[PDB]
Protein backbone atom coordinates (compact mmCIF):
# COMPACT_ATOMS: atom_id res chain seq x y z
CA UNK A 1 0.00 0.00 0.00
CA UNK A 2 1.32 3.48 -0.86
CA UNK A 3 0.82 6.64 1.25
CA UNK A 4 0.05 9.56 -1.03
CA UNK A 5 1.04 13.23 -0.88
CA UNK A 6 -0.47 15.69 1.58
CA UNK A 7 -1.51 19.05 0.21
CA UNK A 8 -1.34 22.49 1.80
CA UNK A 9 -3.62 22.84 4.78
CA UNK A 10 -2.70 19.57 6.45
CA UNK A 11 -0.86 20.73 9.62
CA UNK A 12 1.81 18.11 9.08
CA UNK A 13 3.28 20.33 6.35
CA UNK A 14 3.29 23.56 8.32
CA UNK A 15 4.92 22.33 11.52
CA UNK A 16 8.54 21.54 12.40
CA UNK A 17 9.23 17.81 11.99
CA UNK A 18 10.76 15.77 14.80
CA UNK A 19 14.29 14.36 14.41
CA UNK A 20 14.69 10.66 13.80
CA UNK A 21 16.94 8.89 16.25
CA UNK A 22 20.34 8.13 14.74
CA UNK A 23 20.79 4.39 14.66
CA UNK A 24 17.03 3.93 14.70
CA UNK A 25 17.74 4.96 11.11
CA UNK A 26 18.69 1.39 10.20
CA UNK A 27 15.36 0.30 11.66
CA UNK A 28 13.09 -1.70 9.39
CA UNK A 29 10.50 0.97 10.17
CA UNK A 30 12.17 4.18 9.07
CA UNK A 31 13.93 2.29 6.33
CA UNK A 32 10.49 1.49 5.02
CA UNK A 33 9.50 5.18 4.95
CA UNK A 34 12.60 6.03 2.95
CA UNK A 35 11.47 3.46 0.40
CA UNK A 36 7.98 4.94 0.17
CA UNK A 37 9.23 8.50 -0.21
CA UNK A 38 11.59 7.46 -2.98
CA UNK A 39 8.72 5.67 -4.70
CA UNK A 40 6.35 8.63 -4.48
CA UNK A 41 9.00 11.13 -5.55
CA UNK A 42 9.39 8.99 -8.65
CA UNK A 43 5.73 8.11 -9.07
CA UNK A 44 4.68 11.67 -9.58
CA UNK A 45 7.46 13.32 -11.52
CA UNK A 46 9.28 14.95 -8.55
CA UNK A 47 12.92 15.88 -7.87
CA UNK A 48 12.67 16.08 -4.11
CA UNK A 49 10.40 14.95 -1.28
CA UNK A 50 10.21 15.38 2.50
CA UNK A 51 8.69 13.03 5.08
CA UNK A 52 5.87 15.41 6.05
CA UNK A 53 4.71 15.28 2.45
CA UNK A 54 3.58 11.69 2.98
CA UNK A 55 2.37 12.44 6.49
CA UNK A 56 5.51 11.52 8.44
CA UNK A 57 6.60 14.11 11.05
CA UNK A 58 10.20 12.96 10.71
CA UNK A 59 13.27 14.77 9.37
CA UNK A 60 14.02 12.77 6.24
CA UNK A 61 14.49 13.99 2.67
CA UNK A 62 15.11 12.33 -0.66
CA UNK A 63 16.27 14.09 -3.81
CA UNK A 64 17.38 12.93 -7.25
CA UNK A 65 17.72 14.45 -10.71
CA UNK A 66 17.61 12.13 -13.72
CA UNK A 67 19.41 13.04 -16.86
CA UNK A 68 16.00 12.34 -18.24
CA UNK A 69 14.01 14.84 -16.25
CA UNK A 70 16.50 17.48 -17.35
CA UNK A 71 16.27 16.36 -20.98
CA UNK A 72 12.75 17.76 -21.16
CA UNK A 73 13.64 21.44 -20.71
CA UNK A 74 15.25 24.37 -22.57
CA UNK A 75 18.99 23.71 -22.63
CA UNK A 76 19.40 27.46 -22.39
CA UNK A 77 17.45 27.27 -19.14
CA UNK A 78 18.83 24.07 -17.55
CA UNK A 79 22.29 25.48 -18.23
CA UNK A 80 21.43 28.86 -16.56
CA UNK A 81 20.16 27.07 -13.44
CA UNK A 82 23.29 24.93 -13.32
CA UNK A 83 21.04 21.89 -13.19
CA UNK A 84 23.23 18.80 -13.37
CA UNK A 85 21.84 15.31 -12.69
CA UNK A 86 22.74 13.35 -9.53
CA UNK A 87 21.81 9.92 -8.15
CA UNK A 88 19.11 9.30 -5.56
CA UNK A 89 20.14 10.74 -2.22
CA UNK A 90 18.70 10.24 1.24
CA UNK A 91 19.30 12.36 4.33
CA UNK A 92 17.91 11.97 7.85
CA UNK A 93 18.14 14.79 10.37
CA UNK A 94 19.76 17.02 7.75
CA UNK A 95 21.10 20.44 8.72
CA UNK A 96 21.50 22.97 5.91
CA UNK A 97 23.74 26.04 5.85
CA UNK A 98 24.65 28.31 2.90
CA UNK A 99 28.30 28.26 1.77
CA UNK A 100 27.97 31.88 0.61
CA UNK A 101 25.37 34.61 0.28
CA UNK A 102 25.46 34.04 -3.50
CA UNK A 103 21.86 33.62 -4.70
CA UNK A 104 19.77 32.64 -7.71
CA UNK A 105 16.17 33.21 -8.83
CA UNK A 106 14.09 30.63 -10.69
CA UNK A 107 10.65 29.08 -10.74
CA UNK A 108 10.02 26.44 -8.10
CA UNK A 109 7.08 24.12 -7.59
CA UNK A 110 5.94 21.88 -4.77
CA UNK A 111 4.06 18.60 -4.89
CA UNK A 112 1.87 19.84 -2.06
CA UNK A 113 0.93 22.89 -4.18
CA UNK A 114 0.42 21.54 -7.67
CA UNK A 115 -0.79 23.43 -10.70
CA UNK A 116 1.37 26.31 -9.57
CA UNK A 117 4.93 27.56 -9.83
CA UNK A 118 6.53 30.74 -8.51
CA UNK A 119 9.88 32.48 -8.66
CA UNK A 120 11.71 31.97 -5.37
CA UNK A 121 15.22 33.08 -4.39
CA UNK A 122 17.71 30.45 -3.21
CA UNK A 123 21.30 30.25 -2.03
CA UNK A 124 23.55 29.11 -4.85
CA UNK A 125 25.98 27.22 -2.67
CA UNK A 126 25.13 25.11 0.35
CA UNK A 127 26.41 22.38 2.69
CA UNK A 128 24.12 19.90 4.43
CA UNK A 129 25.19 17.63 7.28
CA UNK A 130 23.29 14.70 8.77
CA UNK A 131 23.02 10.93 8.24
CA UNK A 132 22.97 8.73 5.17
CA UNK A 133 20.38 6.05 4.49
CA UNK A 134 22.36 3.64 6.66
CA UNK A 135 22.80 5.82 9.72
CA UNK A 136 26.40 6.87 8.95
CA UNK A 137 27.04 10.60 9.33
CA UNK A 138 27.63 12.37 6.03
CA UNK A 139 28.18 15.96 4.92
CA UNK A 140 26.89 16.88 1.48
CA UNK A 141 28.09 19.94 -0.40
CA UNK A 142 26.13 21.15 -3.41
CA UNK A 143 25.28 24.08 -5.63
CA UNK A 144 22.97 24.95 -8.48
CA UNK A 145 19.64 23.20 -8.84
CA UNK A 146 20.73 20.56 -6.33
CA UNK A 147 21.27 23.18 -3.64
CA UNK A 148 17.86 24.54 -4.51
CA UNK A 149 16.21 21.16 -4.00
CA UNK A 150 17.96 20.58 -0.69
CA UNK A 151 16.71 23.95 0.56
CA UNK A 152 13.20 23.15 -0.64
CA UNK A 153 13.02 19.77 1.08
CA UNK A 154 14.68 21.07 4.23
CA UNK A 155 12.17 23.92 4.39
CA UNK A 156 9.43 21.29 4.45
CA UNK A 157 11.01 19.75 7.53
CA UNK A 158 10.36 23.09 9.20
CA UNK A 159 6.79 23.69 8.09
CA UNK A 160 7.68 26.05 5.28
CA UNK A 161 6.48 26.04 1.70
CA UNK A 162 7.85 28.28 -1.04
CA UNK A 163 4.61 30.22 -1.21
CA UNK A 164 5.61 32.16 1.89
CA UNK A 165 9.04 32.84 0.30
CA UNK A 166 8.03 33.75 -3.25
CA UNK A 167 8.76 36.91 -5.20
CA UNK A 168 5.57 38.98 -5.37
CA UNK A 169 3.65 38.61 -8.63
CA UNK A 170 5.59 35.62 -9.90
CA UNK A 171 2.99 33.12 -8.68
CA UNK A 172 1.41 31.39 -11.65
CA UNK A 173 -0.26 28.40 -13.24
CA UNK A 174 2.15 25.81 -14.64
CA UNK A 175 0.49 26.68 -17.94
CA UNK A 176 1.16 30.41 -17.72
CA UNK A 177 4.67 29.53 -16.56
CA UNK A 178 6.41 30.92 -19.62
CA UNK A 179 4.34 34.10 -19.82
CA UNK A 180 6.37 37.26 -19.15
CA UNK A 181 7.02 38.66 -15.68
CA UNK A 182 5.23 42.00 -15.13
CA UNK A 183 7.35 45.15 -14.76
CA UNK A 184 9.14 45.42 -11.43
CA UNK A 185 9.70 41.71 -10.78
CA UNK A 186 13.43 41.03 -10.53
CA UNK A 187 15.23 39.31 -13.36
CA UNK A 188 15.73 35.53 -13.19
CA UNK A 189 19.21 33.98 -13.12
CA UNK A 190 22.05 34.85 -10.76
CA UNK A 191 24.82 37.25 -9.69
CA UNK B 1 -19.91 35.49 -25.76
CA UNK B 2 -18.19 35.74 -22.35
CA UNK B 3 -14.43 35.93 -21.70
CA UNK B 4 -12.62 33.29 -19.66
CA UNK B 5 -11.09 34.32 -16.32
CA UNK B 6 -7.34 34.78 -16.45
CA UNK B 7 -5.15 32.87 -14.05
CA UNK B 8 -1.90 33.89 -12.34
CA UNK B 9 0.95 34.36 -14.77
CA UNK B 10 -0.97 36.45 -17.29
CA UNK B 11 0.69 39.91 -16.96
CA UNK B 12 -2.71 41.59 -17.07
CA UNK B 13 -3.19 40.51 -13.43
CA UNK B 14 0.15 41.68 -12.13
CA UNK B 15 0.20 45.19 -13.57
CA UNK B 16 -1.59 48.40 -12.57
CA UNK B 17 -4.73 48.95 -14.67
CA UNK B 18 -5.38 52.31 -16.33
CA UNK B 19 -8.22 54.56 -15.23
CA UNK B 20 -11.23 54.63 -17.48
CA UNK B 21 -12.18 58.07 -18.72
CA UNK B 22 -15.22 59.44 -16.89
CA UNK B 23 -18.01 59.92 -19.39
CA UNK B 24 -16.43 57.34 -21.67
CA UNK B 25 -18.06 55.24 -18.95
CA UNK B 26 -21.42 55.49 -20.70
CA UNK B 27 -19.69 54.30 -23.87
CA UNK B 28 -20.75 51.03 -25.48
CA UNK B 29 -17.37 49.27 -25.08
CA UNK B 30 -17.06 50.17 -21.39
CA UNK B 31 -20.69 49.41 -20.60
CA UNK B 32 -20.11 46.17 -22.50
CA UNK B 33 -17.27 45.13 -20.20
CA UNK B 34 -19.25 45.86 -17.05
CA UNK B 35 -21.89 43.49 -18.36
CA UNK B 36 -19.36 40.75 -19.10
CA UNK B 37 -17.69 41.05 -15.70
CA UNK B 38 -21.05 40.82 -13.94
CA UNK B 39 -21.89 37.77 -16.02
CA UNK B 40 -18.61 35.98 -15.26
CA UNK B 41 -18.70 36.86 -11.57
CA UNK B 42 -22.08 35.16 -11.50
CA UNK B 43 -21.21 32.36 -13.93
CA UNK B 44 -18.52 30.94 -11.71
CA UNK B 45 -19.74 31.37 -8.18
CA UNK B 46 -17.87 34.59 -7.34
CA UNK B 47 -18.56 37.55 -5.01
CA UNK B 48 -16.22 40.03 -6.69
CA UNK B 49 -14.37 40.54 -9.96
CA UNK B 50 -11.90 43.02 -11.45
CA UNK B 51 -11.43 44.01 -15.10
CA UNK B 52 -7.91 42.50 -15.32
CA UNK B 53 -9.43 39.15 -14.44
CA UNK B 54 -11.08 39.04 -17.87
CA UNK B 55 -8.07 40.60 -19.53
CA UNK B 56 -9.10 44.27 -19.34
CA UNK B 57 -6.39 46.67 -18.08
CA UNK B 58 -9.02 49.07 -16.81
CA UNK B 59 -9.99 50.12 -13.29
CA UNK B 60 -13.43 48.58 -12.93
CA UNK B 61 -14.77 46.27 -10.21
CA UNK B 62 -18.05 44.48 -9.59
CA UNK B 63 -19.10 42.95 -6.30
CA UNK B 64 -22.32 41.39 -5.01
CA UNK B 65 -23.33 39.05 -2.19
CA UNK B 66 -26.49 36.99 -2.61
CA UNK B 67 -28.51 35.99 0.40
CA UNK B 68 -28.14 32.70 -1.36
CA UNK B 69 -24.38 32.53 -1.48
CA UNK B 70 -24.31 33.24 2.24
CA UNK B 71 -26.99 30.63 2.91
CA UNK B 72 -24.47 27.89 2.12
CA UNK B 73 -22.10 28.54 5.01
CA UNK B 74 -21.88 28.05 8.79
CA UNK B 75 -24.05 30.74 10.37
CA UNK B 76 -21.51 30.81 13.19
CA UNK B 77 -18.91 31.74 10.56
CA UNK B 78 -21.05 34.14 8.52
CA UNK B 79 -21.37 35.75 11.93
CA UNK B 80 -17.76 36.11 12.80
CA UNK B 81 -16.96 37.52 9.37
CA UNK B 82 -19.81 40.02 9.58
CA UNK B 83 -20.86 38.80 6.17
CA UNK B 84 -24.14 40.43 5.24
CA UNK B 85 -25.60 40.27 1.73
CA UNK B 86 -25.73 43.28 -0.59
CA UNK B 87 -26.97 43.90 -4.13
CA UNK B 88 -24.78 43.92 -7.23
CA UNK B 89 -22.46 46.88 -7.17
CA UNK B 90 -20.30 48.39 -9.90
CA UNK B 91 -17.42 50.85 -9.46
CA UNK B 92 -15.17 52.41 -12.11
CA UNK B 93 -11.94 54.14 -11.16
CA UNK B 94 -12.53 53.23 -7.52
CA UNK B 95 -10.22 54.57 -4.80
CA UNK B 96 -10.23 52.69 -1.51
CA UNK B 97 -9.12 53.96 1.90
CA UNK B 98 -9.53 52.38 5.33
CA UNK B 99 -11.88 54.12 7.79
CA UNK B 100 -9.80 52.79 10.69
CA UNK B 101 -6.86 50.50 11.33
CA UNK B 102 -9.40 47.97 12.67
CA UNK B 103 -8.58 44.63 11.03
CA UNK B 104 -9.86 41.08 10.58
CA UNK B 105 -8.35 37.74 9.57
CA UNK B 106 -10.20 35.16 7.46
CA UNK B 107 -9.69 32.82 4.54
CA UNK B 108 -9.85 34.45 1.13
CA UNK B 109 -9.80 32.92 -2.34
CA UNK B 110 -9.34 34.30 -5.82
CA UNK B 111 -10.81 33.13 -9.10
CA UNK B 112 -7.39 33.53 -10.70
CA UNK B 113 -5.94 31.15 -8.07
CA UNK B 114 -8.51 28.41 -7.71
CA UNK B 115 -8.25 25.27 -5.64
CA UNK B 116 -6.63 27.37 -2.96
CA UNK B 117 -7.56 29.59 -0.03
CA UNK B 118 -5.39 31.40 2.49
CA UNK B 119 -5.84 33.52 5.59
CA UNK B 120 -5.31 37.17 4.73
CA UNK B 121 -5.66 40.24 6.95
CA UNK B 122 -8.01 43.03 5.87
CA UNK B 123 -9.23 46.37 7.14
CA UNK B 124 -12.60 46.01 8.82
CA UNK B 125 -13.91 49.40 7.79
CA UNK B 126 -13.38 51.11 4.46
CA UNK B 127 -14.67 53.86 2.15
CA UNK B 128 -14.40 53.69 -1.62
CA UNK B 129 -14.96 56.64 -3.96
CA UNK B 130 -15.23 56.61 -7.75
CA UNK B 131 -18.04 56.34 -10.29
CA UNK B 132 -21.20 54.29 -10.56
CA UNK B 133 -22.21 52.12 -13.51
CA UNK B 134 -23.72 55.28 -15.05
CA UNK B 135 -20.70 57.56 -14.67
CA UNK B 136 -21.79 59.43 -11.56
CA UNK B 137 -19.47 60.19 -8.64
CA UNK B 138 -20.23 57.79 -5.74
CA UNK B 139 -18.84 57.14 -2.27
CA UNK B 140 -19.42 53.70 -0.77
CA UNK B 141 -18.84 52.95 2.90
CA UNK B 142 -18.67 49.33 4.05
CA UNK B 143 -17.40 46.94 6.65
CA UNK B 144 -17.22 43.23 7.30
CA UNK B 145 -17.06 40.79 4.42
CA UNK B 146 -18.08 43.57 2.03
CA UNK B 147 -15.05 45.66 2.94
CA UNK B 148 -12.93 42.56 2.44
CA UNK B 149 -14.27 42.03 -1.09
CA UNK B 150 -13.76 45.67 -2.02
CA UNK B 151 -10.13 45.42 -0.87
CA UNK B 152 -9.68 42.20 -2.81
CA UNK B 153 -11.02 43.57 -6.10
CA UNK B 154 -9.23 46.88 -5.66
CA UNK B 155 -5.95 45.03 -5.09
CA UNK B 156 -6.48 43.39 -8.47
CA UNK B 157 -6.67 46.80 -10.10
CA UNK B 158 -3.11 47.30 -8.85
CA UNK B 159 -1.61 43.98 -9.86
CA UNK B 160 -1.88 42.41 -6.43
CA UNK B 161 -3.18 38.99 -5.46
CA UNK B 162 -3.75 37.82 -1.89
CA UNK B 163 -0.94 35.30 -2.22
CA UNK B 164 1.59 38.07 -1.67
CA UNK B 165 -0.41 39.24 1.37
CA UNK B 166 -1.19 35.94 3.06
CA UNK B 167 -0.37 34.79 6.58
CA UNK B 168 2.52 32.31 6.41
CA UNK B 169 1.44 28.68 6.58
CA UNK B 170 -2.26 29.34 6.06
CA UNK B 171 -2.14 28.61 2.33
CA UNK B 172 -4.19 25.51 1.58
CA UNK B 173 -6.34 23.44 -0.75
CA UNK B 174 -10.02 24.30 -0.63
CA UNK B 175 -10.40 20.73 0.56
CA UNK B 176 -7.99 21.07 3.47
CA UNK B 177 -9.64 24.41 4.22
CA UNK B 178 -11.13 23.32 7.54
CA UNK B 179 -8.03 21.47 8.76
CA UNK B 180 -6.40 23.12 11.80
CA UNK B 181 -3.96 25.99 11.59
CA UNK B 182 -0.41 24.90 12.15
CA UNK B 183 1.02 25.97 15.47
CA UNK B 184 2.27 29.50 15.64
CA UNK B 185 -0.37 30.74 13.23
CA UNK B 186 -2.54 33.66 14.35
CA UNK B 187 -6.17 33.09 15.41
CA UNK B 188 -8.84 33.88 12.80
CA UNK B 189 -11.23 36.76 13.46
CA UNK B 190 -11.12 40.34 14.79
CA UNK B 191 -9.48 41.89 17.85
ZN1 LIG C 1 7.69 20.70 -1.97
ZN1 LIG D 1 -9.70 37.78 -7.15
Amino acid sequence: DLPEIVASGDPVLHEKAREVDPGEIGSERIQKIIDDMIKVMRLAPGVGLAAPQIGVPLRIIVLEDTKEYISYAPKEEILAQERRHFDLMVMVNPVLKERSNKKALFFEGCLSVDGFRAAVERYLEVVVTGYDRQGKRIEVNASGWQARILQHECDHLDGNLYVDKMVPRTFRTVDNLDLPLAEGCPKLGSH
